[PDB]
């Protein structure tokens, strides 16, 4: 129930998940806390993206394994293995940024966001023409 816009490029190899808002990439942590950092050298910014179906993907830590997801309220953590949680719809948004939408929670427009103070926002809190929505995947 949403638009199929997608973006171009693929999966092939790794990337840095940029946001436009603040300038920080996703980060997940070892401890499954998940945030922003504008540290290029940070070893958990590095993602790998895996389509599971047209449209649908998993985001996951090349160093750690976890896979990135959101939780019943809306927060981004960190999940060991994978599950319905960690479903993204990737789309394309203003004609050239990457937006990712929780499939699981796909009915309410939960995104992927990150705030300008580098701290995640919480499902509810993000919505279409936000800045902390829109990403650009960056080599690594």
């Amino acid at each position: 129930h949403h638009h199929f816009n997608l973006p171009p490029g693929n999966y092939k190899k790794p990337k840095l998940l940029y946001c436009s808002n603040g300038g920080h990439f996703l980060r997940i942590l070892p401890d499954g806390t998940v945030d922003g950092t504008r540290d290029r050298s940070d070893q958990h910014i590095q993602l790998q993206l895996s389509a599971e179906s047209n449209g649908e993907v998993y985001i996951k830590s090349t160093e750690t394994g976890q896979y990135l997801a959101m939780d019943t309220d809306g927060l981004l953590y960190g999940s060991q293995t994978p599950n319905e949680e960690c479903l993204f719809l990737e789309r394309l948004e203003e004609n050239h940024y990457n937006t990712y939408i929780s499939k699981k929670h796909a009915e309410k427009n939960w995104f992927v966001g990150l705030k300008k103070n580098g701290s995640c926002k919480r499902g509810p809190r993000t919505h279409y023409g936000q800045k902390a929505i829109l990403f650009l995947p960056l080599p690594v």
